[PDB]
């Protein structure tokens, strides 16, 4: 009793595979019976014959699976494709060709007593299909995937083929709950770790699954492992598995036609992953991993973020460096409002936007521990800095002391650590961070950093930013003495510069053009370097997401933004909830800035912001609307705060009212088109008339 | 439609004495008899005998009133003395004097039978003596002034001496609460303005009243008037009070030995004053004046607040010019932290603290109207700025919208003015301004201001900030202009410098010694400037209520904070909520600032703030829990959220938990230590000593 049917059980699976055996259902029948008891609760006796007709379809069921030649209904219908290692992404089977093959077997393995009758065998279908659509371990509610099934189909449920008593009934819905689950928790992620090797994608907007066949997966992986090694990473010998270093998982994330090395630390010991499961020693371990996150990773990366925000009250150098592309455009807002108090009018903007070429991976690790050292420059190696971890002091209701009336897991306890413990844990990500690869047959093959750090390990991310700030510290120091009308900024590796002097831009560029930037692990993707300078007229050129117009500086977010929004949300009040905050969230201030005749362009934007959630209410509604109840008086209370936040914000953002009375007709004429159609707003359209300021 | 008990009515009444003749009861018995009937309510018939005993009462008090010689009795008891021109706050007496004097005329005026029996005699002598340490019109509930006075003795109320139908209670109740009204509304205010003349001080830390005789108030307040207009001020003829100008009442208040000149407006019209009470029109001029405040002056004083927060966004050399001792504070912190960043020590300060002389008395109206002008530099004349007064959209549950569902006097409707109409307002709040003198006859006596503007007008108080500002953005810009280590702030009139570059440190100096800052309305006082230059040694240097070590930039505030406290909080729940208030405010970072080893210092800082306001509690709690009701289990609500305050403020402004678990137990010892003896408490020690983190 806990969650429902998730996707990270199927996720990540890599075997060697001999389809000549396999077999989907290789656990014993009254194994599988007692799994479906244990979830649904039923505890029988020893004389009881209900299951008896569950047992004897159990043996069909198996007897389909031992007589199917999966690698000839793999290859005849899916087909075996030779691997095209130059574009990694094409491998995988597109999730059209997956829903007909996980039917197919199916199809073969059930019987159709088995469906439970022809009506609920095509309503099965139907929420498989559903299911194989998920995304990012979007789980669904068991009890939709009941829905709309008869039970009265199900003759094998009990001994009866009537159904007569209240006890019956319960026995026959109770086992029946558990006959669906063990379909999908049980047999449906066997079926699908069995023919495909199911990996998350890079991408951070689209939350979709890659279906990479196991045997291409191989493949895939050789090749890629391979080519990284020789630019990357240095081979060890069989005697650095025996001694305490950092350790993590090697996996790759393709992103459109490449992958993304990754690794991901585990929670054991570098002496063991031999692998001896143990029963005991696992857990102990998993907690000796967690304690060194809890008292010593966490610490240290807490502190090191307080030390860059101690450079960054201090330096305006490190200002410029900023953590989300929200920061981006209030900077750039900011920078354009300062341009109109001091010249009246925008004037010619010089334009020089470029990124770098793998920033983890092109790290420099000698420079990046040079740096690190410098922070401690002044203070002695007995320092002991004294830390504790609480949620809103990182990079409200704070409730720390406890006491006998109030506060009565993990209780928060204090951390210490001195100057020299620390400087030696950062040793120990950097250099000593080992990677573990797995060959044909499951050797070794471990491998050292080369050139920079790697990614996922705690401490990474907050090591390039250490390094990269400082590196635009000195590098272009010139840019902040005797500083003039200039935007710098800069979020992780990409980097934007705005200024109406074009010497000042030269000297940017030349930069750029000069190898000095190559000191630190940075190297400039020369191939993807925007540029505007006087010649070349681009009123639009798009950054981080943002569609900033040159020659009045107007910011408008693009589609990066996403409706989570079907998953964990089925009550109304729920979905309401989410798209309340999802509105208040991307409905920023420099998308409401109206100090140009720039209003039309708001309105575009509140527009596509307004529009999208509304339209997606109403996609939710019909389905939901089934089952949870209504109330209209609640929706147009959400309705009034989400105008009334707009018109607060749009005030707050642009210093005047000026404008106000129009903006909140647009808002009052998109309700009215939008929700003028169904009855069941009807209230809606009368109410959402008469709100005025 | 009454609140209750106020003082604004007592003070600033300045009137020729002739005491020779002077009645304290001037009306008539029957009006007397009215105003406390209209104050309680009843509205007797013809035939009424009720209030026969009270019009006996009267004669024999106003027998005696005519019967008292009141000059023999001030120079008998109080005495007439000599002036003192040199220091001016000398002249009052003090109110130990005054507390005896006025209870000796109530003594020969009020007959036994009109205190209301011996028992009530004293509780009534309590009350005036609790009546004349207001403050800041801190004038007391009428609930609070009858409790615990027994109607019993009060036997003149009705023609039976025996309470015995429901109907006579009632009205003797309620004709006392009238007859207690009567004496501290007219009678008391009339003997304090027939002996001395109410004045608030020019102090904002201490609200304590200055009671300067008026006969001797008259001698003062010419002598200062004709030494200040012969410096700042033009007499006007008796024809400018024919014309619609802006106008207020001219009063002195004493600082140390001198007074400070205010110009507090009058809520009528130039036209009138003359005076004609009129009884209808007074009021009708009431709303004219506040109907020119809420959609002129205030729109005009918000929208002027916009202009310099577009300029404190942009410039730095704006961004100096902060609007509190707490900003002072933090920049101070700021700016250590910024020594300690970039040299690891605190290297030698070279400190430099000025003030001006007169700031507002002493300012150049002719430069103040260019930089307002300034300000709209860019816009044309016809701009219309669109302004909507909301509590927090000026220097949450913000709802602006109506509609018919939600929110159904005034309604706050938007206001429009352009750019030609606001300065000619800044200009007739500048010179057209007109004060008024009363002489020993009560004449015109009419001034305009020949130097700078008068204080007490609204937009005098951000003139002067828009137009100080303004002198530090271009008379220092060579400081904001490769700009390197230096801190620079103003509050109003009082400049700090502070930094360890000798060079840049003359530069600042020559300024002032130059009469470049003369072309505004700025003069150095030479006479009170600290300096510090490695040739004078001053550890320790007062700039604003705060002592800032030199060498160390460590902060200690000193006397400088007063609890209200008593004035509108009678219920626990209301005094909780102002001293939880009061505790969050005053509690700053830099008081509990640990960077250094000022650990026990922070403690006793804590002590300080933390025992002022627990004792505060205790001193009205005895008194207020007579009525209200004491919730132990809200009170430990209330201890809970400041002691949470305090430990997450000093972790918030220290960066570390060190001393963080030793800061607690000092608070829970200073708990047990207030609340031990008092049984009410008991829950309280026993649930604070299980305060744990």
């Amino acid at each position: 009793v806990s969650k429902y049917i998730t996707k990270f059980n199927v996720l990540y699976n890599s075997y060697s595979r001999d389809f000549s055996r396999f077999e989907m259902i290789r656990p014993s029948i009254q194994t599988i019976l007692q799994d479906i008891l244990s979830f649904s609760g039923l505890n029988p006796g020893r004389s009881s014959k209900r299951y008896r007709g569950f047992k004897s379809l159990l043996s069909r069921i198996i007897a389909n699976d031992k007589k199917c030649r999966y690698d000839i209904l793999y290859a005849k219908f899916i087909g075996t494709s030779k691997c095209n290692f130059a574009n990694v992404v094409s491998n995988k089977t597109e999730i059209s060709q997956v829903i007909q093959f996980v039917l197919l077997v199916l199809g073969k393995l059930l019987p159709l007593d088995a469906w439970g009758g022809v009506s609920n065998k095509k309503i099965i279908k139907d929420r498989v299909v559903d299911f194989l659509l998920l995304g990012a371990n979007e789980k669904i509610h068991m009890d939709d995937l009941f829905r709309g099934i008869r039970l009265k189909d199900f003759k094998w449920l009990g001994r009866a083929h009537q159904i007569s008593s209240k006890q019956d009934f319960e026995l026959r819905t109770a086992f029946l709950k558990g006959y669906l689950w063990w379909l999908f928790e049980h047999l449906l992620k066997n079926i699908l770790r069995s023919f495909w090797y199911i990996t998350e994608t890079s991408s951070i907007v689209s939350l979709e699954l890659n279906y990479f066949p196991q045997y291409l997966w191989k493949e895939l992986y050789e090749s890629w492992v391979s080519k990284y090694a020789k630019n990357n990473l240095v081979k060890m010998p069989s005697k650095i598995q025996r001694e305490q270093l950092p350790c993590g998982k090697i996996k790759l994330i393709p992103k459109r036609s490449s992958f993304r090395v990754i690794c991901v630390p585990i929670k054991r010991s570098l002496k063991l992953l031999n692998k001896k499961l143990e029963l005991d020693t696992l857990e102990k371990e998993k907690r000796e991993f967690e304690r060194y996150r809890k008292e010593v990773l966490s610490p240290v990366g807490q502190i090191l973020r307080l030390k860059l925000s101690k450079l960054r009250d201090t330096y305006e150098s490190y200002r410029a460096s900023v953590h989300s592309s929200s920061d981006v455009a209030e900077k750039i807002s900011d920078y354009r409002d300062s341009l109109l108090t001091r010249f009246g009018e925008i004037p010619k903007l010089f334009i020089l936007k470029f990124d770098m070429k793998e920033c983890y991976d092109r790290l420099s690790q000698p420079v990046l521990m040079k740096k690190l050292e410098e922070l401690f420059e002044n203070q002695d190696n007995k320092t002991s800095y004294y830390v504790r971890y609480y949620a809103q002091l990182d990079a409200h209701n704070l409730n720390i002391l406890s006491s006998s009336r109030h506060l009565s897991v993990d209780k928060t306890k204090t951390i210490a650590l001195q100057k020299g413990n620390i400087l030696e844990v950062c040793r120990s990500q950097i250099y000593d961070v080992v990677g573990s690869v797995k060959d044909a047959r499951g050797n070794l093959h471990l491998y050292k950093r080369k050139r920079g750090v790697f990614q996922g390990f705690s401490l990474s991310s907050i090591f390039c930013d250490i390094l990269y700030s400082a590196m635009v510290h000195d590098c272009f120091q010139f840019l902040w003495k005797s500083k003039q009308d200039f935007l710098f900024v800069r979020l992780v590796d990409d980097f934007l510069l705005v200024t109406p002097d074009s010497n000042i831009y030269d000297q940017v560029h030349n930069i750029l053009s000069g190898k000095i930037l190559e000191s630190y692990g940075a190297f400039v993707n020369k191939d993807k370097t925007v540029v505007v300078n006087q010649t070349t007229t681009k009123p639009s050129i798009d950054f981080v997401g943002l569609e900033v117009n040159t020659t009045d500086l107007s910011i408008k977010r693009n589609s990066g933004s996403i409706s989570l929004v079907t998953t964990n949300f089925r009550t109304f009040k729920t979905l309401v909830k989410y798209l309340k905050t999802f509105y208040q969230l991307n409905l920023e201030g420099f998308l409401l800035d109206c100090s140009f005749g720039v209003l039309e362009n708001v309105l575009e934007n509140m527009g596509s912001l307004l529009r999208l959630v509304l339209r997606e209410f109403k996609t939710k509604f019909t389905s939901i609307v089934k089952y949870d109840t209504f109330h209209c008086y609640k929706f147009i209370k959400f309705l009034y705060d989400i105008s009334n936040y707009t018109i607060v914000k749009y005030v707050e953002t642009n210093s005047d009212w000026d404008g106000a009375p129009e903006l909140l007709n647009c808002i009052k004429q998109i309700i009215v088109k939008e929700f003028s159609s169904f009855e069941s707003y009807s209230e809606i359209v009368e109410w959402v008339q008469t709100l005025n300021i």
